[PDB]
Formats: C-alpha cells, structure tokens, sequence
C-alpha cells in the first residue's frame, strides 16, 4: 500500500556562484563529460573497446546587462599573454523555497575564452543580454 | 525589508557615433571578444590550458536608405590600395529619456570591408535597407 | 520647434535600364562591394589590417515571361568563345510619382553568365518567371 | 667494444622573415655591403617577452 511517486526537479531552480560570489545568471549549459574511444582489432575476431582520454569542459553562461555591471568583461579583459585568473564555478539545484541544496555541479579552474555583447536591434522590444564562454578542467556532480 | 529589484536595459535604447558624428542606425551586431586556447599535454597527466591570441573584431551595421545620403558608400569607396581612413565607433546604452549614458562599447580603428545594397523587390512593401561590415582592432566596454 | 522626421524610401520604387533601354524587371539583388582583408603580424605585438583586392560583382535579375519576349536569352545566346557584348546596368530609386530620381546604382561592363528558365509546374497557379545572372566590373552609388 | 662519443660541433644557419615596409632597405643594404670576404658580423638575440 501507499505507493510513493517522485517527480524530477524543475530546471529553473538553480543558483550559480563564480569564484566565491553568487551571480544571478539567466542560462547555463555545456556541463558535459566526454571520453574518446580507443579500439583495437585482432585477426581472429577480437574487438577491444576502452575509454580514452577525457576532454576539457566548455561552458557558456548567459545573463542580462544591468547598469554599473561589467564584472564578466573585466574578467575577460584582464588577460595578459597566457596569464589569467582562474576560478571555480558551482551550479546547484535548490528546493522550492531556496533554503536547501539538492544537487551540485562543480567546475574547477574555469577561465574566459569568448564574450558576446548584446545584439543592438532598434526594432526589438526584448532585453539586452550578454554571454560568456569558459574553458575548464573537470566537472563533478555531488548529491547533497 | 524593502527588497530592491532591477531589470535589464532594453536593447533598443542605444546611440551610435561613427568618428565624431552621430548616425541613426537600425541594427548593430558582432561586438564579440574571442581568444584562442593553447593546450599542452604531458605524459604524466598534466594538461595545461591558457588563453591564446586575441582575434580581430567583425562588426556589421544596418540602416535604411534616405534621399541624398551616401556617407557609408563614400567611406567604403575611398579605398586606394591599402590606404583607407580608420574611424572609432562608439555604441552607448542610454536611459529612457536619452539624456544619460549607462554603458558604452568602444571600438577602435574600424574600416569598411563590405557594403550591401538593398535587395530591390517589386513584390515587397518594406523599406530599402543598406548594410556595412567593418573590421576593427579591439572592443572595450566601459560602465558610465 | 517643428521637429522634422524622414522615412526611408520603399524598396519597390525602382527603375532598371539595361544598356540604353529600360526593361521592366521584378527583382534585382547582389549589388554588393567586397574587399579582401590583408593581415600582417609582428613578434612584438603589431597587428596590421588593411583592405585588399576588390572582388567582382555578381547580379541576378528576375522577371516574368511575356509573349514574343526573348531579349535576355538572345543576349546570353550570342556568346562565341570569349566574345560577348558587355552592357551597363543602372538601377534608380524614384519618387512616388516616378518622375524624379532619388538614388542611382551604376553597374559597368556586365555580361550574362547563367540563365534560369521557369520551372513548369502543372499543379501551380503562379506566373512563369525567368532569371538571369550577370558578372560585372564595379558598382557605384550616385545620389541625385 | 663499441665506443660512441660526440664529434665536432656544426655551424648555425638561421632564417628571418619580415614584411616589406616603405623606405626600408636595411637588410638588403647589409647583404649588399659584402666585399670579397669582408662583411660586418653582428650578434643576434631573440627573447621571449610578456
């Protein structure tokens, strides 16, 4: 008796922190893990398939533009040759009230690689939105 | 108490100036910063990723055609071999009344590379619109 | 006081002349100026960008088929080896009454390269339309 | 017994690439100053900077 049913978490209940500060973002995507496949074949019919080298992480974060707010462009603009400040990102799925954490996506050593300014369209009534693309080392999912 | 909420700036509240004169445009896009990624791998498992070389800026500006107006075509038509007059572009997001600047996009040393004439369609009721593509050196976002 | 506002010219108010005769066309497109970009990089950080060579013009003209009308096919069919009659094309934006010219597009030394016949469709109620493509030397915009 | 040892050191051959600039003839002037076996020998330093 008393069959219990659980539904998946809605995709809009998340919180993003960059470095050690929390930044309200609009969209986060690209938190994928990819492995190459190494194959070896024998003449007698053996076919070996094993995981290969893990690839780097590419993450794109998207948010609107607000007055007196240029932190992302300041981050991308502080690049000198190969020197840049690397930060750890953390995206967490929260409950409805937002007082608890259910799952966490941990991204380590992410630095900016591209910045996209809003498309200024005089014939549109939408909001101006900026985008930034980061390259990181490794992602890890931790259940709280 | 008194939670404060701010909304992003609408995308149509912008003013464009080319050189030292203001030109009413219809659409501005392409103000992106792109960095290459340099990767080095060691046999023991080290994986170094650093920013590479910054890429140039490609910007497209769009506006309608008006009687007795050929400034953009005159600019592109003045090219002799590799000699052309390079100008600085500035796109600023203004407030509602247009009496204040909230954010500015600074583009340095932009010269024309392509001009698109209106597509003359006798079956259309729309306005004739021209387009110009510029190649620049570097873009910078400054918060006013 | 008395703020003056001007609207862009509609795109359907144009007149086309091929050679020295005026031909009623339906659609004209491709009047674009393109320049290549030449780049030179120094070891100390210099990044020179200049315009390169101007590209040739490609123009497509579209119009319906009328009884006893084959001037375009006669033009394209008169090709013998590399010999063909080259003509000048002029597309002008007129006023509402069609008695005054506002803007003019000048095309020099255009010769046909491809002719497209109507797609005969027994299930369609549309008009049969022919198309021609020209290669030219240079396009120039003159304000009247 | 198989003895293997270093031998004589060889000379260095380097090439430099540079664009052509208005009024610039310095490299051709240097190569064009050769008289028989007489030439101005210079030291080249290449440094990786920030």
């Amino acid at each position: 008796e008393q069959i219990a049913v659980e539904y998946p978490i809605p995709t809009y209940r998340f919180v993003v922190s960059v470095g050690d500060e929390q930044i309200p973002f609009n969209n986060v995507s690209g938190l994928d893990v990819h492995y190459d496949v190494i194959e070896y074949k024998d003449g007698i019919g053996n076919y070996y398939k094993m995981p290969g080298q893990r690839q780097s992480i590419n993450i794109t974060l998207r948010k609107g533009v607000f007055p007196g707010d240029t932190k992302l462009f300041d981050w991308i603009n502080s690049i000198q040759l190969n020197q840049v400040e690397k930060k750890d990102i953390a995206i967490s799925l929260t409950n409805e009230a937002g007082t608890e954490i259910l799952m966490t996506w941990n991204v380590a050593n992410a630095f900016p690689t591209s910045f996209t300014s809003p498309s200024f369209d005089a014939t549109s009534n939408e909001i101006a939105v900026q985008e930034i693309a980061l390259t990181a080392d490794r992602v890890t999912i931790q259940a709280a």
